[PDB]
């Protein structure tokens, strides 16, 4: 037992390290889609700089769990970072899609945390959350809502010309 | 073919995707072990902020290589990025000396794409790896090498205080 | 002989006096597709700027190449500069090809210069070529490739709507 | 026939064009020139720098000319630059005799031009070679008059001494 | 063998040795010169400055070199500096082309070595060299053989006035 | 016999030649003591600038010694600067203890050199040596003295921990 662990629960702590590995998922897949809108064949800059801006909150997010696993007295567990379930994503209503998808989906496993984490009686891992991820997780959804809806409006992604004027006058 | 695509040989743009994985993996190891040394157990600052800030640089590198590929019209293809070796590093000193280690491997793969670079008559890549990376790798092994000298003469890892002092002193 | 040269092959110094012509007639070729753009039934005025940059950038090539020749002890002989193949480059997606194909002709000069310079063991020539002119080659490359992409996706040529947004927000 | 053409003969549009290519067959004379002086065995950085200069002006009034032509509605149509008279300038003085000659050529040119303006009653032509070239090509011609009375005075060519003086103290 | 020594060949640690004598015993020439030009019978006090920022610019060079034998693993073994072939350096023309064989004599070194570092696989060698010393050996050649044909010209050694002339305009 | 030479004899002229090599002799030993500071199995990054240091000043020292001989009309003769007495100089203490031993030693040279200056009645030269070097010597010799005697006491060399941390609180 660490010296400094009180009221920290193992199922807590065994949830911590799920929500490290998933978060540094996250920070993988906004890379790749970077990197995709980084093509010569897709052009679009700001989408590029967009997702890579993502991946690394996605990083800051993974290391502020782990240093709170640390602050708590848990022991970091790291697992490996399974590739994106895409090489190829597209376009940026596409890409924009399945971000708020996978937003979607973190926000679901910092939730049961949550629910963890009061069913545990552990407050300080609850205000944690709420304080540091569940906000920044509804405003990212909302951004990527309203982002999916003016592409969708502008005509994407049939609209090359679409994506081109939402990279210059929304991401730019 | 990509439109940009000129003098870049499929094994050039297969050994680029490795040498991405490697430098993902290698900053996931250096991850691991900051927040190793960000434990109550073990609470060297100065050893977590060095190796959270290799852990950085070789996501910078990562990135490089991604940005390369894409320039010479090569298409990214990432995989899994494995978990490190170890969950524990036991010391200041076994640490450095396993970012020696591990340092030499990336060495000896960029070397080992500098020799296909040179067979495959890819000047731009060959300067490319001069320039961002060969340089560097010999640096940080200099460095390690001269981090670990200096441990061992202090006495670690027997020496508590020979790591105390030598966080405060040279990584501080 | 020079009293200055030194390891420097005749075949190079031949090499080098038709890169510099290859430059200048680059440099002409730029020339004309930025006054193609001036003209009043054209009407861009960011792809005329871009282009006369261009065409500007060439001759400073050129111009860096005959400083080269002089520092070995070569002598330089100037040639003709050919006039451009077009008069009329019908469009700004089509002047953005044909840059592009320009870049990659001068790009493919440029490689086999780099392979001279090996053959003959020049280092310092391989050098001057990778650090000035092999990954400037590539940006450039990149670089049309991207606008190539973005014109095409908008709907260049047929849509002069497209180059005009073209025009202003990615060349203004 | 342009939408912009007004009282613009199509006698004028080709002595432009004609034009157009002189100014860009002097700055390629000078450009030679600069390079001469900046052999190992000439080694006059002044006089090099002094027709660098000269070539850039020259390019800059070539440009102006196809700003002009486009102003005008009229239609550029470059031909080939041919090279340089000469690729061994023998001296400064020489250098500089051959640029006077060259100088009083262009300026036979465009009064030519201008007599051709005024005989199609083309006053915005007759008052744009007026205001940008009649004085400038007499200002140049005074002053290499001066510099090449200046260097026979000194001595030159036969006085090594003569010249680099001159490059000393006229030209830097 | 060293903890940092990695793609580092024998032969080549050898060859970098000879090279830091080399330079050493270049610094030295540079001293010899730079005070005979301080002799009160010769009294060329820029003559003297520019030799003694030559002889200060090789020890940097000698410097620059052992620092690299010890980032990668090599060991310096230092020889004796043998004195210059000459006491009395006999006038400014005559220690400026002594100066000119003597960075080619440099330079052919140079070269040896980067072709044994290319012959051994050790592009990170290459690169330093490539980076450090080629360039900046044909910019000292250019400007010796610049200074040779200037001092030349203007009737050196004969002509003291020459070479007071050169000391104040060339050198000051 | 120079034109400037008063009151300088031939005695004085040689002794000041010997001093001359003793200098560079001790620049180069100094020079070679910092970068054994410098290997990777050493890695005292301050003894290494401390030695570096010395070794300059000892240059500069014998540079201010052949201007006095320029200045008093005697004729410089360099003669080889032997290699240093050791490649490997074992330990900070150890090379401490080598310097004062090499200090003790150009002091009593210079003391001899004054002795001879005083029997040759040549109070410019006494005092040269006396404004320029004798309290140099004195303070460095009393310098070296402390240092050796911290380490000592500390316990170097066998303490590993003695030698870094007078390396990071005394020398840095
Ligand atoms: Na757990
Ligand atoms: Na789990
Ligand atoms: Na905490
Ligand atoms: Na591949
Ligand atoms: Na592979
Ligand atoms: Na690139
Ligand atoms: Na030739
Ligand atoms: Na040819
Ligand atoms: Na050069
Ligand atoms: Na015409
Ligand atoms: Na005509
Ligand atoms: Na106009
Ligand atoms: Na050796
Ligand atoms: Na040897
Ligand atoms: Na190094
Ligand atoms: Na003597
Ligand atoms: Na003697
Ligand atoms: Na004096
Ligand atoms: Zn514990
Ligand atoms: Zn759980
Ligand atoms: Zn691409
Ligand atoms: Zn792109
Ligand atoms: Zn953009
Ligand atoms: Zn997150
Ligand atoms: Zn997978
Ligand atoms: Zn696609
Ligand atoms: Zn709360
Ligand atoms: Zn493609
Ligand atoms: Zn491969
Ligand atoms: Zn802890
Ligand atoms: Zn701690
Ligand atoms: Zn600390
Ligand atoms: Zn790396
Ligand atoms: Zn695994
Ligand atoms: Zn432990
Ligand atoms: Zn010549
Ligand atoms: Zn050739
Ligand atoms: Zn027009
Ligand atoms: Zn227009
Ligand atoms: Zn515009
Ligand atoms: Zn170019
Ligand atoms: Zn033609
Ligand atoms: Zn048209
Ligand atoms: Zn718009
Ligand atoms: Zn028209
Ligand atoms: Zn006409
Ligand atoms: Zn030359
Ligand atoms: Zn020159
Ligand atoms: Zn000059
Ligand atoms: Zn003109
Ligand atoms: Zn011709
Ligand atoms: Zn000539
Ligand atoms: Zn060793
Ligand atoms: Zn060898
Ligand atoms: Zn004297
Ligand atoms: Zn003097
Ligand atoms: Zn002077
Ligand atoms: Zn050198
Ligand atoms: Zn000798
Ligand atoms: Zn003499
Ligand atoms: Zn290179
Ligand atoms: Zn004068
Ligand atoms: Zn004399
Ligand atoms: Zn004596
Ligand atoms: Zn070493
Ligand atoms: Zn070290
Ligand atoms: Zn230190
Ligand atoms: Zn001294
Ligand atoms: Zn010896
Ligand atoms: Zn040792
Ligand atoms: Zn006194």
């Amino acid at each position: 037992t660490s010296q400094v662990r009180q009221n920290y629960h193992q199922d807590s702590e065994a949830a911590i390290n799920r929500q490290i590995n998933l978060e540094l998922y996250a920070s993988y897949v906004y890379l790749s889609m970077s990197y995709y809108f980084d093509r010569d064949d897709v052009a679009l800059k700001n989408f590029a700089k967009y997702f890579l801006h993502q991946s690394h909150e996605e990083r800051e997010h993974a290391e502020k769990l782990m240093k709170l696993q640390n602050q708590r007295g848990g022991r970091i567990f790291l697992q490996d970072i399974k590739k994106p379930d895409c090489d190829d994503w597209e376009s940026g209503l596409n890409a924009m899609e399945c971000a708020l998808h996978l937003e979607k989906n973190v926000n679901q496993s910092l939730l049961e945390l949550h629910k963890l984490a009061t069913d545990k009686n552990d407050p300080h891992l609850c205000d944690f959350i709420e304080t540091h991820y569940l906000n920044e997780q509804v405003k990212a959804i909302k951004e990527l809502g309203d982002h999916v809806t003016n592409l969708r409006k502008m005509g994407a992604p049939e609209s090359g010309l679409a994506e081109y004027l939402f990279d210059k006058h929304t991401l730019g």
